[PDB]
């Protein structure tokens, strides 16, 4: 019976920052989009979809990396304001705020769709509009690359897990399910795989550092943003052991 800050509350969203680190508000922040990133193939004339852009920081290493063009959507105006600001002197990176649902690109304008960890606000009927429209929008032997948590069976969910879930609005699948979803629209050779062990190491890492840095935390946030955190990754590593909580990977070709 308490009021508890949504997400990506004011607090929230700099919490966030300060655990995965500077323009990452998800799993491994610039470590884990690295090695998401160590085999993808993109060039200067690359056009890139980021879906779920964000405070910016995927969209900035693709265009670092690469120099692709990156378009990144977000439906939070705060976030989108704060990626734009960050990123002035980049011109070929964009942010656009608006729900990606009710976004349009004609057929065929990306070499790559990316999503981080962005994909689970959205339910099973909205994830298959999302992945249709994706296919739609990628060119010819383009990729969607895309990880985001699933979870296990509804039935193995514990009280805690099912109010951690509730409260955040998310919508988990089984992995297998969400393949075989991405399979359903069409896109060839797809790999859906659990990531769950390297989730582990990035989660135990996430929260070695918080710790190691509480008095840091302190003097800017609240002891209460700092349990929470740590709390909420005490349980994501309990609950990633148990095979509860999983942290998908997906990739996918038009073809
Ligand atoms: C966990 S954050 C991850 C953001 C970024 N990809 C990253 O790795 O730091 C998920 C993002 O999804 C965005 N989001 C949720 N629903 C959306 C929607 N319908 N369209 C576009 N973005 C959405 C949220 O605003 C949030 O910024």
């Amino acid at each position: 019976k308490y009021l508890e800050n949504n997400q990506y509350s004011d607090e929230g969203i700099k919490a966030y920052e300060f655990i995965f680190g500077e323009d990452y508000i998800s799993s491994g922040g610039i470590i884990a989009t690295t090695k998401i990133l160590s085999d993808i193939q993109l060039d200067a004339n690359s056009k890139v979809l980021d879906i779920g852009s964000g405070l910016g920081g995927g969209c900035k290493y693709i265009n670092e990396k690469y120099g692709a063009h990156v378009h990144g959507v977000d439906i939070c105006e705060k976030m989108v304001t704060i990626a734009k600001l960050r990123n002035q002197d980049k011109a070929k990176i964009e942010f656009e705020a608006k729900d990606i649902l009710k976004k349009d690109f004609p057929e065929s304008t990306f070499d790559m769709i990316y999503s981080r960890d962005s994909i689970l606000h959205l339910s099973y009927a909205d994830k298959k509009m999302l992945f249709e429209k994706c296919y739609k929008w990628l060119k010819p032997n383009g990729i969607l690359l895309i990880t985001d948590y699933c979870a296990d069976k509804i039935e193995n969910w514990d009280e805690e897990f099912k109010a951690y879930i509730k409260k955040r609005k998310y919508t988990l699948m089984p992995i297998q399910e969400y393949g075989d979803l991405i399979k359903s629209c069409k896109f060839q050779n797809v790999e859906a795989k659990d990531i769950s062990d390297y989730w582990l190491e990035l989660l135990q890492l996430e929260l070695s550092k918080l710790e190691e840095k509480k008095e840091e935390f302190l003097k800017v946030y609240s002891i209460k943003e700092y349990n929470s955190l740590k709390d909420g990754w005490t349980r994501k590593i309990k609950d990633t052991k148990r095979d509860l909580q999983k942290w998908g990977y997906f990739k996918a070709q038009k073809m």
